[PDB]
């Protein structure tokens, strides 16, 4: 019952976004937390976050943010977890800026990183399944039972 | 001894940046392999190859590929494991090709993807450590050694 | 009144863009099949119709896809027969995700790849059109009545 | 012994990237002619050239241009032939300003259009063969032991 | 009365553009025709058009076009006159592909190209008359004026 | 014997570029001068140079910068001349923030821009000899003897 | 009561975006002026603005502008005076061109460039406000203020 | 004596860039210290250097880094101090990765962007000495004998 993954993002307007990683792990009865933790505006809150993240049981972080996005990365440079980032798409440049600034790690410090957007935020949550999956036989099939459905539910000609 | 993840990539001349992941996994002790498998050019045995992965034992994949960048997510589309993916730079366009064809997956099918080049083929290893460290408290200890000697290891001032 | 052209594509909504080519194929009376084959979620359904795609007669693929778009090119690496692939608009970067991962094959395996959207679904019809008038006569003048009209019917001066 | 391609292109500094496609087309023992048609110095040697195309027994044209590429779809607008289109890499741009010239053409006048650079070249020159082949059953033999032997030719791991 | 600049164009949604440099025109009373030309779809229409500009006596050619722009490019490949290119806002690309294509003209054959949109039709109008009030004392005192009057009305504080 | 046409160029490394430019002119004869203003560096140069460069019997003027390449456009804001802007290469992002800087003129003061580099260079000086050849049919007779001689330069097909 | 800041905009409909920088010195409590000046359209009335800045006694200039976006960099060009650049966002190309026309400053003349739109007029109030701290400790403190309360107030959990 | 500037940059292969800055605050005569702090490696020693910086009266911050360029942005987060911030060029992306996760702040945080590369690291140390102009009458005075010097030194035409 307590959290094995943490949701994080900036800001509440990130939320639209990260909704749908939170919807997905509860899909899949994933305990998490969702929180907003600010890069940029509350960098402390970060620090203690990610740094006492491992010894209160999350095994990944799902970190969201747009514009000049150093949340994930920042997330990343003070804990040993994998983070996973969501680029969340901005005003003018539509996630490119949020893409960049989230991917292009430096060798040394990794973040994992999801599509720009709604797509992004699922995925994240997919893909702690799929890295949770390794430790929790359970979890694994739920998360066979999802990719079967997801896959055995395309249907086979568009409808007008 | 068995390998517990997958280094695959399209061709020899990936090998350039792939090797860096490759050493890595050297470095911290993961037993691992490393292959070509060619989305298109050997389709058939990259099904075969990402179909199996997890019952051979498996836990994570890394795939690199550049331009029209579809090994990472194809792999994904026949695994239930976590990929990771990196982006290798192409000659005109610098791995912006590579990099948005295998970062923009829709949501259903992960792929958490590193920086273009050897960045990200040094990160995706890292990350993976990351993921296995979950399991393995003893790769556990290295990896956060390895953080801690990157991090002591960092000059106070430059030389000029 | 066999298929002779496949149009496929990942989703429901490709069909708002790719609904043009198949309503162009019908205006020229070219028999063809329009489908939902889906590369990350049904890779084993793509790997079954490129496969078989010219032992049941098809001629030429249609293969449309958004974001990190692999079902043309994974298509054109089961089949020898021509693939025309169509990136279909995605919500933030406006399919130049689609475009690139669609247009930069590597050497070897050839996608034909159309402009971003529902004018790229219409000329791969047109192209695919221009195919099989290589091969039939009837379809070659229906054709160049359908280009013979094209051009007259642009007026001389713009309306307010 | 007729051509039944032509691979044109503005200017002797193309053939550096548009000799693929020569070489391709002569690999598979597919008859073409190769020439220098330039869309901008040599307008009325292009509409001459697209518009008796057909008439003189051509199937398909491969076009390559760079910068403000209008040789591919200019060919297209005088000729009902299936016209594929090579960005050839420019100096700045690097190519894009030749992709997004060539690809993007309103719906009504196709160009199927393949990588920037040499791979571009190559896929042209297969692309048009599996076009050809649906005319040829002696090519079609020849195209598919082509792609058999690439798919052989793949090596299982790489060399350090 | 008769026209010394043609202002062309390669449809009736062009217009919308377009219409801004007729406007333009219009107020500084400069003779014009307003067409419709399509490089794409009456290429003929073009060559005859741009061949017959300075015989008829065009001074200045303005061509606007969306996507694969083609038209300034075409129109200059066959007239001495000066031709100014307005990139028409595409949909997916907002006019990026429309600004390369018409802007990277090689060396021989140039267009003045101006911006992406209304901006750029109300511009191109602004660039023929310059070029006119090299001809027409009468003129260059009307876009004195013009200018003059843009400067002066400009306020010094805004609105809320 | 007076310039009729004004060369300027922020710097002596944009002389590499603009040589072209000065080059073409001298083969035209067109009497030009060519000179260094600085946008940013001599602004009050730059001020005067525009506002006496028609009461100084200049017809044209080619501007070329790079980076946040300003002095066209600033250049236009104080002469009713015809403004032609050439983009010059820039180290980072190779002309694409030279292109932006200077194409995408609001509406109200134009600026006719050529393409990145030497071929932009070249194209100025061809766009403003076109200009000048409304008001001089001997220069005319050279342009069209250019164009004559360029179009029948053109070889018709390619040294492998 | 003296302004010690100027934001300038080159036009009303900048204000939308520079009135959010208004909004903040006004909350600061920082004397200012808000006025339009256009780069292009008021070239002289900008030189007197920029000249004689400092001698008023302006501290920092505040200019945002779109497009070609030349107003601060030339604002820069005639003050010794800190210049802040706000990239108004473009209906086209959503302020890319903005950005870069006012950053790519070469060196010798600088302008401190904020983020594209809204957030970057906040921020180029909130950097004239850090720097006007330096001289004055009361601003100082009510600055400490504002960073306090904005980290204080990030909630810790979002809402549905 | 001591220093009122800080220079901070992530690696020692940044120091090729931001050297240009550290050069140009000894020409003015600014004190300053040049140090190496990393965001990823050396969060900590980040956090302690920015939140000290006022206390230990320092003025302004000039930070460089490149790819996922996040030491200005965080360097902003902990101090009320002006960030000024230098994209250092990366490989693959030439720092537009670098220049748009630096730029682009939300609103609340500010970081004044200059030019990617050298350029910008210059131009970073002559906006903050313009800052410190404004508490030091003897620096002002030699900024304006820079500037004058700059603008003197300027040539009125090029070297052929």
């Amino acid at each position: 019952s307590a959290p094995v993954v943490g949701i994080i993002m900036g800001s509440q307007s990130d939320f639209e976004t990260m909704r749908h990683a939170d919807a997905l792990l509860t899909e899949l009865e994933i305990p998490h937390e969702t929180l907003i933790v600010s890069a940029h505006r509350t960098p402390d809150r970060l620090a203690d976050y990610a740094r006492t993240a491992a010894e209160r049981g999350l095994n990944v972080i799902i970190a969201g943010a747009g514009g000049a996005a150093h949340l994930p990365g920042m997330c990343a440079a003070w804990t040993r977890l994998p983070v996973l980032g969501v680029p969340v798409e901005s005003r003018a440049l539509k996630g490119m800026d949020s893409l960049l600034s989230i991917v292009q790690m430096p060798g040394g410090v990794p973040v994992g990183t999801l599509a720009i957007g709604a797509s992004g935020a699922k995925n994240a949550a997919l893909l702690a399944a799929s890295i949770l999956a390794l430790l929790n036989p359970a979890l694994a099939a739920r998360l066979e039972t999802f990719r079967a459905l997801q896959t055995a539910s395309v249907p086979n000609s568009p409808i007008t």
